[PDB]
């Protein structure tokens, strides 16, 4: 309406409807001029070895993510979703920047004065045609911070794209972010725009309660046979001779069965107990790896598969689960009291556990001067029948990420866990339009180098509907529900502190119900 | 025939089987696969095909 | 100008024998239509859907989908042990991938199957 | 000989598709402890796995 | 409409059209 | 413009390999007095010019 | 013997792309040579000199 | 200071040669370079590496 009329209404509830869910967010955010409104080549470092190598381009713009589940859901909501709810997913999306600030920051004379600028304008425009780089899932920072009450910095935009070693080859995608028509705000404007996701499973938040290995009847026997005993007594010494029964109560391991546990790339094996672990340098050489053009990349989190058997809690696997760091902690080097390690064990009576071989395969063809061999498989792909469980999905845990355009993708849920969406929302890139100081009154060609220095605040809302698949188990005895403990403590869980630093003590997954296979 | 296999309880230590939290379970049948190529009409896999019982057959070693 | 091929087959055999399954077709079987001279025959077919055939190479490798500047939220296990006076001690420590470590950042997808084969040179 | 033939050039499909000669990557296959040290394999053939994706091979004139 | 509304959206984009093409460019 | 022999002599042939060949070789099949029609290569339909219009401007085709 | 004729109609996705460099397309040499690409020579016999595959355009993962 | 902003509508001959042999295009070189051609670099700074003139396809007199 006008310089001094709001644009928007702060909103930030959570509203349930039935099997419908609406979780409206808003935050406070500030943009700076990123690379002195230049787009600039980046690459590694000649020292950099080759598995570290890369190719890109770093652009004045920046963006807004909110992938991470705590930017719309609060502790008390997640608490409510999980306990109640078999399954979720995201339906659509509202946007919506508003109250935006331009400043002016004068810095002559070691004194900063800043003022309003009500002039210069911000130019935002989403990139609903997937012509850009998405660099949306990798998991970066810069979310829309778990507690509403902190103000947050918007993150810089920047891409890679393919390298020869430092060199970048032919093939090579630069893109200009100006190129796309975005609209440009002043003070007393407002940007919005809506999105419907595309049908996607739920997401099951949910634990089985019967394992795979275990679906019989106690009761009653087989009526197919196997194989029970090669060979028999004969006199002192033993005889090939072939012996068959039904499998029943007393012989388990034996029973036929139809289906067959998940696919299985294996991992290494370190203990929260530093005394077990390996005295070596084996982060690196030691470690799952996938290699991609003659780069080695480590496999994290890498397919879905149980940590640990039972009694096991003390082992986790070396890059195949999910790590988040404790408010506070440092970039590099963390103990490991430091970080939150998380923990599968849910998935375990489908999927195998990631320290574990799948099974175990015969190698050869046994005979009378022969004996009979086998081998274990730590690498199984996909074998018709086979049944898994996705990666779970944590507060501070990923949302969605793109799935690559390619020709083939097979299972396409991504494996940090979250919903694998072939048209995700649109990256949102906003720009600080520059300004020019005072120019020569003489002409000249030469572009401009001295911009006045600026920044960008305002308001930004975030709106999500998510549908519910209602618990409905008809289950006996009483179920598992995440609850704080009951004793007391010098800090509440998930709340500021004496200095006001929110702090999310531990990661929340979905899976405490728990349904039959 | 029994000539052919070879004299040890392979039974379970030979036998093809995955592993789920902490316990083999033998694969039976397990993918489906021809049982044998041509004109080996005398061997079959461990546990790779279906086994009915003869009308009678009592349940354990039989 | 072109000759046309001839038409043959192959079924079931064991070794040169052919097995009881194998199939004999009589072509004649079918009826056909036939031609003189100052005739001709035609015949329309459509094509089932099927998805494009990409004529596109991709300009981001998959080890590649993240922004440089920005680090990741997630830890990996950085070192597995530390000194501790003069011989080394297993102490785990975690750290966030960035730019200075691109191998081991988090992702979300795998390179595709591989059969692997034998490399010969030009 | 080899200069009576055109063998073809899939370079295109590396960046998401494993290199034909090279491994598709390495697996541990041991848990280590304090006295045994961390072994790893390597895998020559990878069969699909969930969340892989690749480009199909490519058609010529 | 007053100060602090922008007077025009930023366009940079190449549009084809059979045998025709427009082509924006704000500076 | 296409030319089409009597393939036979007029006559369905039972082939197979040869005593000799290795077992990997062996094969058993048909020769038919027929001729069929194959244009399953590209460049059956597309010519050069064609062909680089199609590749340099289009994602896709089916 | 007699002439065969065969039609096909085939759909496009036409590039789309917002790249700003220019892409990589493919073009036949601009050198002198004893025989063009793609013809007949001095003796009428065509032939394709090299295998083209449909890989030129880029677009990102 | 502000904003301009220039929208020019241009009107296209189609190309429809029908030429045998494949004709010339622009191609960026497919060879690994410090720099991409029509690209910022280190420090920002866009540069048109060659000049390009608008006569590639060939039609005849």
């Amino acid at each position: 309406d006008g310089v001094g009329n709001s644009s928007g209404n702060w909103h930030c509830d959570s509203t349930w409807m039935g099997d419908r869910v609406i979780t409206t967010s808003t935050r406070t955010w500030a943009l700076p001029t990123y690379n002195n409104h230049l787009y600039k080549q980046i690459s590694s470092q000649s020292g950099a070895s080759n598995d570290n190598h890369y190719f890109g381009y770093s652009t004045p713009w920046g963006y807004f993510d909110f992938n991470r589940f705590h930017c719309h859901f609060s502790p008390r909501d997640w608490q409510r979703l999980i306990n109640n709810n078999w399954g979720f997913r995201p339906k659509r999306l509202n946007f919506k920047l508003f109250n935006i600030q331009v400043k002016e920051v004068t810095q002559n004379d070691g004194t900063t004065t800043i003022a309003n600028n009500l002039t210069s304008t911000v130019q935002v425009f989403t990139d609903s045609e997937y012509q850009l780089p998405y660099v949306l899932g990798s998991a970066h920072q810069g979310c829309l911070p778990p507690f509403p009450a902190d103000v947050f910095m918007v993150p810089q935009y920047g891409y890679l794209t393919l390298n020869n070693g430092s060199q970048a080859v032919g093939r090579s995608s630069f893109y200009c972010l100006e190129y796309f028509p975005s609209q440009m705000l002043r003070t007393g404007n407002n940007f919005t725009f809506s999105y419907t996701f595309e049908d996607v499973p739920f997401h099951s938040s949910y634990a089985h309660s019967q394992s795979l290995d275990r679906l019989m009847n106690p009761l009653i026997d087989q009526y197919l046979y196997y194989l029970s005993r090669t060979n028999t007594p004969s006199g002192t010494t033993t005889q090939s001779r072939l012996q068959f029964s039904q499998a029943g109560a007393s012989d388990i391991r034996d029973q036929s069965r139809n289906w067959l546990p998940g696919p299985c790339y294996r991992q290494q094996r370190v203990s929260k107990t530093s005394a077990d672990n390996n005295n070596s340098e084996y982060s690196w050489t030691g470690a799952t790896k996938y290699h991609l053009n003659g780069r080695d990349s480590l496999v994290n989190p890498g397919p879905a598969m149980a940590s640990h058997k039972d009694d096991e809690e003390k082992f986790f696997p070396q890059s195949g689960v999910l790590i988040f760091g404790k408010q506070g902690s440092e970039k590099t080097n963390v103990d490991i009291e430091k970080v939150m390690i998380t923990d599968e064990e849910e998935i375990r009576t489908t999927n195998p556990v990631a320290t574990e071989q799948y099974g175990s395969v015969s190698t050869n063809l046994q005979r009378g001067n022969r004996q009979a061999a086998t081998a274990d498989v730590n690498t199984q792909g996909v074998l018709p029948g086979m049944v898994w469980q996705d990666r779970d999905v944590y507060l501070q845990g990923p949302i969605w990420a793109k799935i690559p355009h390619t020709d083939g993708h097979f299972h396409p849920s991504p494996l940090m866990g979250g919903f694998g969406l072939k048209h995700p929302p649109p990256q949102i890139l906003i720009k600080n339009t520059p300004v020019p100081a005072n120019p020569s009154t003489t002409f000249s060609a030469a572009k401009f180098a001295s911009f006045i220095t600026q920044y960008s605040t305002g308001q930004v809302s975030v709106e999500i509907e998510w549908e519910l698949q209602k618990e409905n188990s008809k289950r006996w005895n009483p179920e598992i529900q995440y609850t704080s403990n009951y004793n007391k403590s010098v800090n509440v869980d998930f709340t500021v502190d004496t200095n006001g630093v929110y702090s999310e003590p531990r990661p929340i997954g979905t899976r405490y119900l728990t349904r039959n296979l």
